[PDB]
């Protein structure tokens, strides 16, 4: 289990470790050693999902560990409260950001082992605290630099907690 201590509450997270194991191993390492720890939702767009794990306020953008393996081949589906990797272009390439789809998305979904088909990989789904995540996807947003959706309030993952068997 994860907990997101939010500015505006918990997000708690239950992850599908067998289902997608490097990515949750990604996942956790970068929760317990701190990582997410002053980090903001830089990505708000209401309708869609809401993405965070990358920047400090201010928008600035930490330093990563090495891009992990596209896993979302593992069949599991962008639903409304789950998670899954943001990326750039290349499959193989997120790293720590991440996403929360507050609708169903089904276009994110993996169809091939190709560059328009490999999609986003889901690793885990909210348990408790959708709540939490809809008071998120409504707030004001606007430019930073290149960045579109950023909240003009910042929205800041405080701490974790990681609980495992």
């Amino acid at each position: 289990m994860v907990t997101f201590h939010t500015n505006h509450g918990d997000i708690v997270i239950k992850t599908f470790d067998d289902k997608a194991p490097e990515t949750v191993k990604n996942f956790l390492d970068y929760c317990r050693e701190g990582f997410y720890n002053n980090t903001i939702f830089h990505r708000v767009i209401n309708g869609f999902m809401i993405q965070g794990g990358g920047f400090e306020p201010g928008m600035k953008q930490k330093a990563t560990k090495e891009p992990i393996k596209n896993e979302a081949n593992n069949g599991l589906k962008n639903t409304r409260g789950t998670l899954a990797m943001a990326r750039t272009q290349a499959p193989h390439s997120a790293t720590a950001q991440f996403f929360i789809n507050v609708v169903d998305n089904d276009f994110l979904n993996f169809s091939g082992e190709s560059l328009q088909g490999w999609g986003y990989c889901v690793f885990a789904e909210v348990v408790d605290g959708m709540d939490v995540v809809d008071k998120i996807k409504g707030v004001a947003t606007g430019r930073s630099g290149m960045h579109q959706d950023v909240p003009k309030e910042d929205v800041i993952i405080e701490s974790v907690t990681v609980s495992e068997h």
